[PDB]
């Protein structure tokens, strides 16, 4: 149910997965930094966490080569209408090939919702970027602009 999230070099992020192998924990490399994202039903290990509550969820977390993270910046009294712009997600990504989980994550200490997609490949991503169904969810409120955010499997 809940998401804490971590960045940083990655070598020091090990260390953190080393000391919780109970704990189901993904690190990937992004551009500015490493990332270690972690789905519990309960607390935190991360000093730090940014902290999200799972508001749709598909497939499992499990080993992605690639993520993708696109983060979004929802005033305050938008984020009824954010929340609920989502749940008309057709989810037509899940019925998508290489495509491995999706989670919307509602921020508890920020205004920035994370939906955040796992991929067996980056190129399974770029794929389905391309494809239909990127453009039946984005045919023809927010404090300020989204970004996007990739992350692969650790080299
Ligand atoms: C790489 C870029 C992006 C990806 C991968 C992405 C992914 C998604 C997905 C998977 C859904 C809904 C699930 C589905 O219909 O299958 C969705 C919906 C949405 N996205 Fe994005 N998105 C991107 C860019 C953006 C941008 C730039 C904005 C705003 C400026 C945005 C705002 C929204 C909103 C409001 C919805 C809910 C409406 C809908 O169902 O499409 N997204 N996005």
């Amino acid at each position: 149910m809940k998401v804490y999230i971590t960045y940083g070099t990655a070598d020091f992020l090990k260390t953190i997965v080393k000391k919780h192998p109970s704990e189901n924990i993904l690190l990937m490399q992004g551009q500015e930094n490493a990332i270690l994202i972690h789905e519990t039903s309960g607390d935190t290990v991360f000093q730090a966490p940014h902290a999200y509550e799972v508001i749709d969820q598909v497939g499992e977390i499990k080993h992605p080569g690639f993520a993708v993270l696109n983060n979004i910046a929802v005033t305050q009294e938008g984020r009824p209408l954010f929340e609920n712009k989502f749940k008309n997600r057709a989810g037509k990504v899940e019925n998508e090939p290489g495509f491995e989980a999706i989670r919307v994550l509602r921020p508890l200490d920020s205004d920035t919702y994370v939906i955040l997609t796992l991929w067996e490949t980056e190129r399974a991503f770029q794929d389905w970027q391309q494809s239909d169904s990127y453009k039946e969810a984005h045919k023809k409120i927010f404090s300020r602009p989204s970004y996007v955010t990739t992350y692969f499997a650790v080299e």
